[PDB]
């Protein structure tokens, strides 16, 4: 393996200014902000992460982890850690992705998202996933919830805190089989959750075995079994989410083929996407000073 020279860089808490509360409950406290780096005159739009408030050592081991991983990955379709904030309790600092989680995204918009954005965000987060399988990690917890909206046009995979390289060492429902059965994982069973994300998308935001236990899930997968066809769906798209879904592994997509597969598809997206009234359906931030606004995506450092 190859040395990882990913620069970890540590911020002064006072480098942020305002800073509303967006996400709650579990571990969870993610807050919206901002940055403003040193003497600069940038002010950089951020999402903040602490892992609740009690800072019990336990905690800081696994958020320490989850930046370790932000901070090695660089990719327009992966979310970049910008740094790290060593305040009372540990902070990891990343570009706000305004328009938050795909999910509630999509759930938030089905009346008014049309089959160009779906197979487009299918393209993008193929990419995401390929682009880790190039560095050799495992992403493990690939879902919908864990994909952000920078535009409606612009999607990155987060939430490496689960992410291992290749032959290191729960969401039931998202998992291969062989995961849920052996605890094995690999690129190929990340593939697996990229179905299962898919059919999320294509289902605006439906719950995968809505109803079923999560303790069931390994023996309806073993009988055969699998979610159903989504109705917008043509054979074509659903073809392919039902190859993510083989047992066999080995004979699953490559993250590069769902890119090629679904990137022919989008040059002609009303041939694999049947949605009423498609065609005229367009989608689309609270300060004076804006002047200096910069997206984290146009700041780079040497
Ligand atoms: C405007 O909304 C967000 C922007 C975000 N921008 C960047 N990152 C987010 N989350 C996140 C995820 C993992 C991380 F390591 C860090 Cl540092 C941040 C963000 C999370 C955001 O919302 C979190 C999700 C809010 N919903 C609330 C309802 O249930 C699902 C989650
Ligand atoms: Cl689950």
């Amino acid at each position: 393996e190859a040395p990882n020279q990913a620069l970890l860089r540590i911020l002064k808490e006072t480098e942020f200014k305002k800073i509303k509360v967006l996400g709650s409950g579990a571990f969870g406290t993610v807050y919206k902000g901002l940055w403003i780096p040193e003497g600069e005159k940038v002010k950089i739009p951020v999402a903040i992460k602490e892992l609740r408030e009690a800072t019990s050592p336990k905690a800081n081991k696994e958020i320490l982890d989850e930046a370790y991983v932000m901070a090695s990955v660089d990719n327009p379709h992966v979310c970049r850690l910008l740094g790290i904030c060593l305040t009372s309790t540990v902070q990891l600092i990343t570009q706000l992705m305004p328009f938050g989680c795909l999910l509630d995204y999509v759930r938030e918009h089905k009346d008014n998202i049309g089959s160009q954005y779906l197979l487009n965000w299918c393209v993008q987060i193929a990419k995401g996933m390929n682009y880790l399988e190039d560095r050799r990690l495992v992403h493990r917890d690939l879902a919908a919830r864990n994909v952000l909206v920078k535009t409606p046009q612009h999607v990155k995979i987060t939430d490496f805190g689960r992410a291992k390289l290749l032959g290191a060492e729960v969401p039931i429902k998202w998992m291969a089989l062989e995961s849920i059965l052996h605890r094995i994982y690999t690129h190929q069973s990340d593939v697996w959750s990229y179905g299962v994300t898919v059919w999320e998308l294509m289902t605006f935001g439906s719950k995968p075995y809505d109803g079923i236990p999560a303790s069931e899930i390994s023996s309806i997968l073993e009988k055969g079994e699998r979610l159903p066809q989504p109705p917008i769906c043509t054979i074509d798209v659903y073809m392919i989410m039902v190859k993510c879904w083989m047992i066999d592994a080995d004979s699953r997509p490559k993250f590069r083929e769902l890119i090629i597969e679904f990137s022919k598809m989008a040059r002609d997206p009303q041939r694999y996407l049947v949605i009423q009234g498609d065609e005229r359906m367009h989608l689309p931030m609270d300060e004076e000073d804006m002047d200096d606004v910069v997206d984290a995506d146009e700041y780079l450092i040497p």
